[PDB]
């Protein structure tokens, strides 16, 4: 029956490996791994050198893998996105300079700017009558992924007591397998802009008149490309708060299982605020603004290796409150807005959001800019969302005036 093994043989095979691929184990001991005694890395020297071309290359590679995915039909860039990650659990495990570890965030960011083409895959793939069923299934295997990859992850180091050279190793069998089944993806028949089926710009100039599109895609520039910076130093700040050696109370990957455990809730929670509390909307950024501006001076704060477990909090309600805000984003920005202008308008949020971010990395972050450490870049972090909190606080009050 050709019905049933559209949903038998290609959903269920959709949703696998949306769960596999997104198994890494060893994802969240990255940086505990760098800078522990296998790899042996100074953290003035993952912190100015390694990370940020995290940023760099991810400026670099955005445009090419958004265009590449549409392109090459969805299918190779995720084989490309398998083959990449492979190449960084190959770099952690075979390299040992820094020019290594700065190929290694080279591919770790072709990773990234490839997230959006498992998402897109679902569109050109599914027809419209059945896509908002499979893609909620298939989101749901990468949540579920994403989730169980960190839960593995932090139970074998923990629970297994397993050191974070085979833990990484575990992690290449798990990524191996990932690139097999990346492999006999079924490839859509149409894509978004370069193989279509079967103008833009004046549909974009309509709706750039949008009191919410011009707010919430100047929140997606800003507070992701600030948001996007905790998340790639938070794991160097947690070896200076507590530089233990253990490899079992290391605990990265219980923050970050719990980040996308709350993560999930606060994004279903805000399903319920896209239309209620959509006109109060300067003030509903200013105030998780300032909670993420609290959040990440509290992690600039402490200090003592006793209070690790604040560290995981204030990084854990971090994620969740920007993901209670995410869901507010992307449905006042893809209200009105084509498909196709859907996402170039994401496209173009995303890019922006890297220009911001690449020029953070270079003066605050980057050994031939300033190279602060990263306790003192999360003090000019907390200071950059403070300075933001009161941007759309101040907005929240011009416009709550008239
Ligand atoms: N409309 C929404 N509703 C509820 N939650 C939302 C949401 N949009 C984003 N989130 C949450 O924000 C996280 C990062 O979003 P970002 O778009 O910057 O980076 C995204 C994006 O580049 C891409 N992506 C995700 N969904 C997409 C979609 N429907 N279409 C195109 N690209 C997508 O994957 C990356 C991470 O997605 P992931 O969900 O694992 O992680 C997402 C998700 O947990
Ligand atoms: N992180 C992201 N990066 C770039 N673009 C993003 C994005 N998240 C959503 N978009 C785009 O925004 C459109 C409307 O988002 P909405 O949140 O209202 O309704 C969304 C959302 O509730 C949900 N969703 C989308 N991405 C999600 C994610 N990463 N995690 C959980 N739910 C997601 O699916 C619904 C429709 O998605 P669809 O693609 O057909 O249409 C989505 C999607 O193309």
């Amino acid at each position: 029956d050709p019905e049933l093994r559209s949903w038998r043989h290609l959903v269920c095979y959709l949703c696998f490996y949306g769960f596999m691929a997104q198994i890494r184990p060893g994802e969240s001991f990255i940086t505990p791994y760098l800078l522990g005694p296998d790899k042996n890395f100074t953290r003035e020297q993952v912190t100015n050198e390694i990370t940020p071309v995290l940023s760099y290359s991810y400026l670099a590679v955005l445009v090419p893998v958004f265009l590449l995915t549409d392109y090459l039909r969805y299918t190779p860039v995720l084989l490309l996105q398998g083959l990449s990650f492979v190449s960084v659990w190959l770099l952690l495990l075979l390299g040992h300079s820094v020019a290594h570890m700065q190929l290694m965030e080279l591919f770790y960011s072709v990773t990234m700017a490839a997230r959006i083409a498992y998402s897109s895959y679902i569109f050109s793939l599914v027809r419209p009558a059945r896509y908002q069923r499979v893609a909620g299934y298939s989101r749901a295997a990468v949540l579920l992924g994403v989730f169980t990859s960190s839960v593995l992850g932090q139970l074998l180091v923990t629970v297994g007591r397993v050191s974070f050279s085979t833990l990484n190793y575990i992690s290449l069998a798990f990524l191996t397998f990932s690139v097999v089944l990346a492999l006999f993806l079924k490839r859509p028949k149409r894509s978004l802009f370069f193989n279509r089926d079967d103008r833009m710009l004046r549909e974009l100039g309509d709706s750039l008149r949008r009191p919410q599109l011009r707010l919430w895609s100047l929140w997606w520039v800003f507070n992701s490309a600030g948001y996007y910076l905790v998340v790639y130093y938070v794991h160097i700040l947690w070896n200076e708060v507590d530089p233990t050696t253990n490899s079992a109370r290391v605990y990265n990957g219980a923050a970050d299982a719990a980040s996308t455990l709350l993560g999930a809730i606060t994004s279903f929670a805000a399903g319920f605020v896209k239309i209620r509390w959509a006109r109060w909307s300067k003030l509903l950024i200013a105030g998780v603004t300032a909670t993420q501006a609290g959040l990440v001076f509290l992690l600039a704060h402490t200090r003592h290796p006793s209070s690790i477990w604040l560290c995981y909090a204030a990084f854990v309600l971090f994620r969740g409150s920007y993901q209670f805000l995410v869901p507010i984003a992307t449905f006042q920005i893809a209200s009105s807005l084509s498909k196709e202008l859907c996402a170039l308008v994401f496209g173009v949020n995303t890019f922006f959001a890297t220009i911001v971010k690449t020029i953070i990395t270079f003066i605050v972050s980057d050994v031939r800019g300033l190279g602060l450490p990263v306790r003192k870049q999360f003090q000019l972090y907390s200071v950059y969302f403070l300075i933001l909190s009161i941007i759309y606080f101040l907005g929240a009050m011009l416009d709550g005036l008239r």
